């Protein structure tokens, strides 16, 4: 018993995936992380390990490489940071449309607390949307090594 809206979430999601994420310090363009893991996910915990160096980057690269079976108008993100229970960094990010069956790569630019405080303190709630259609909700951990 489930609405149109519901329907269409529910075959986007199941039909959506995550490759792999990069990220690269702007300034130099030194890859700093390579993601395997599809972190798209909802209802699963993921955690992640970055480097610390990261922290002291001034803007950082990161490019997503996503496939998607159905079509979507308007796919974007949306993504809170959140330290110890605390919302501190709210970020929107919209790749567009997306030809339904392709595989895209997506690049966005990123334009401060010690390591040791931050590493497992920090999650990173990421929203999908079709237009203004959330299909899924994910949250990932990060620990900085
Ligand atoms: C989906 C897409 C992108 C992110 C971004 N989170 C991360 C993950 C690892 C390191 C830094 N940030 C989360 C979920």
């Amino acid at each position: 018993a489930m609405s149109a809206k519901d329907e269409r979430a529910r075959e986007i999601l199941r039909g959506f995936k995550l490759n792999w994420m990069n990220l690269r310090d702007a300034e130099t363009g030194k890859i700093l992380w390579q993601g395997t893991e599809d972190l798209s996910v909802p209802g699963v915990e993921h955690e992640a390990r970055v480097p610390k160096k990261i922290l002291k980057c001034k803007a950082v690269s990161r490019e997503l490489n996503f496939s998607s079976t159905e079509q979507m108008e308007k796919f974007r993100l949306e993504q809170k940071v959140y330290f110890k229970g605390q919302c501190l960094e709210e970020w929107f990010f919209e790749f567009g449309f997306v030809i339904p069956n392709s595989t895209n790569t997506w690049q966005s630019l990123i334009e401060m607390m010690p390591a040791s405080v931050l590493t497992g303190n920090v999650i990173i709630e990421t929203k999908f949307f079709d237009d203004d259609l959330l299909v899924s909700t994910s949250r990932v951990r990060l620990f900085y090594v």
